[PDB]
């Protein structure tokens, strides 16, 4: 004989009626046990897209809150204005490489910030011209640190004008030398020191002129969006890495952006190939760079996110009761300056590792603090989230 709760219908009926009256009905499409538990602890009741009974009783009731993996799960054209959804109608052009490239090209319409200071230069003749000058700067670097001396002559002339390829490929790839290059160590160092002031990508761009399917030869690539490859990124243990930074948009007018003050590193070296935001800060201190995190990295990531949002033009209409969590990928230069690689809609909440299990659970709970709890108390705790922009 198995036990049966004699109050299961009594309790189910009472809790459903209360939830309907208080508009605390939710539905989930996807594996989000954290959202479920967080909402239930807030007194919410679930309607399927004890608990099974209450769902039956909600047969003719519309949910007040939808949490889904993909935006296609709910055609939000037909929601009532008050029904909440964790997606906007469209992801946003910035969630594509081409879109982000096209948007930041017109950043000057919205802010004086130079997009080259946080986004590796991209192209959809200006490309060839840049490839030429990248090769020119590469020679100055190579010399400052067999083809004729003329290769240096044109290179210095080009950089002096801004302020050949056959030889460059031979010097960079073939391993050729440059005649009388010892006479130009000081000239090249001089110009490069000057270029470093007016060219934020001077260091990270490297010297091999690699672009992004990656190609370092102009002819072959031109034969077939093109972005400059970050050849000289910050390395931790000789291995490349990036940072997954979360942010939340809850309104597009005023543009309202919440910044999560916790993130994690992904290694291309722990077994799970990842680090907490806390571990990275310790490593930076070990590098003797106590300024990098607070003064350079975090402010830089915030700015890049804001610039990416405010330069988005493809967003016409949006539901006030909709919101969306985005994931931004950043790499870093040796000077710890962040570089925006891409932006993703609905980042993974998979408990893949010990680091993500904690952070994904927390950002989900903290998201609910913003989209729900703040409606009841404007001064309530919103966890590790921070408002960084409201215009």
């Amino acid at each position: 004989g198995i036990a049966v709760n004699p109050d299961r219908l009594k309790h189910a009926k009472a809790l459903v009626e209360k939830a309907i009256k208080q508009k605390k009905i939710f539905a989930i499409h996807g594996p989000y046990p954290v959202i479920r538990s967080c909402l239930r602890s807030r007194g919410w009741v679930e309607k399927k897209f004890t608990c099974d009974l209450m769902s039956r009783l909600l047969r003719n009731e519309d949910p007040n809150f939808f949490w889904t993996t993909k935006r296609d799960a709910v055609d939000c054209r037909f929601l009532k204005k008050d029904q909440m959804l964790n997606h906007y109608a469209k992801a946003g052009s910035f969630t594509t490489k081409v879109g982000l490239c096209l948007n930041l090209r017109n950043l000057h319409w919205f802010d004086d910030a130079d997009p080259d200071s946080f986004f590796p230069r991209c192209y959809r003749q200006s490309f060839k011209e840049d490839f030429w000058h990248t090769a020119a700067r590469s020679i100055l670097k190579r010399v400052a640190n067999s083809v004729p001396v003329q290769i240096i002559l044109t290179a210095l002339e080009a950089c002096e004008r801004y302020l050949f390829l056959h030889g460059y490929y031979q010097v960079i790839h073939d391993g050729a030398t440059i005649e009388h290059s010892e006479y130009y160590v000081d000239q090249c160092s001089e110009v490069l020191h000057k270029l470093e002031a007016v060219n934020p990508q001077l260091d990270i761009e490297g010297g091999r002129n690699i672009w992004i399917i990656c190609m370092d030869r102009l002819e072959e690539i031109l034969k077939l969006v093109v972005q400059k490859y970050i050849e000289r990124p910050l390395l931790i243990f000789g291995t490349k890495f990036d940072v997954r930074q979360w942010f939340l948009v809850t309104d597009w007018n005023p543009l309202t952006i919440w910044f999560y003050k916790e993130c994690y590193v992904r290694f291309s070296v722990p077994t799970d190939n990842m680090w907490s935001s806390r571990q990275l800060q310790v490593h930076l201190h070990k590098l003797g760079a106590p300024h990098a995190w607070e003064a350079v990295i975090v402010p830089g990531m915030k700015a890049a996110i804001i610039h990416a949002m405010q330069s988005a033009q493809d967003i016409v209409e949006y539901r006030k009761s909709s919101f969306e969590l985005y994931g931004a990928d950043f790499m870093f230069g040796e000077n710890f300056h962040p570089w925006l690689i891409q932006i993703n809609a609905s980042p993974t909440m998979a408990a893949s590792t010990t680091v993500t299990s904690r952070l994904c659970a927390e950002v989900q709970e903290d998201t609910l603090r913003i989209v729900l709890d703040r409606k009841l108390d404007r001064n309530c705790d919103i966890g590790a989230f921070e408002l960084i922009y409201k215009q």
